């Protein structure tokens, strides 16, 4: 509260660390469904069903232009990619499995890096 400050983690390297994690996700062999925004004009249902589209190239642009105020807002966008994937794809599909794999991959990096 006012004039009562909690000690806080050193956040000075967060930008660099999130960038490294994003690079690792961009180069994962199962990243192909998530590299670019889904084409809302060509993919039936996607625009109406998925209220907040997100993809790695959009996350990269936001990270490169100071649009994440902290590391948690970055993690929210990453998770959103995988949440959107689950909404739109059966678990037993190539893209469905890709999303599950990439989520698992991300969360271990996240834990190992910041926890
Ligand atoms: O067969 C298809 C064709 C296009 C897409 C998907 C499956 N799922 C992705 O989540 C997004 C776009």
């Amino acid at each position: 509260s006012m004039s009562v400050k909690k000690p806080k983690r050193d956040d000075s390297k967060d930008l660099a660390l999130c960038s490294m994690i994003l690079t690792e996700m961009e180069t994962h062999e199962d990243a192909w469904p998530f590299l670019l925004p889904v084409n809302l004009k060509l993919v039936p249902g996607y625009k109406k069903v998925i209220k907040k589209p997100m993809d790695f190239s959009t996350i990269r642009e936001k990270l490169s232009s100071g649009q994440y105020p902290n590391l948690e807002t970055f993690a929210l966008d990453v998770r959103l990619v995988f949440d959107n994937c689950e909404t739109f794809n059966e678990d037993d599909s190539d893209i469905g499995r890709a999303g599950h794999n990439m989520r698992k991959y991300f969360e271990k990096k996240w834990t190992d890096t910041f926890k």
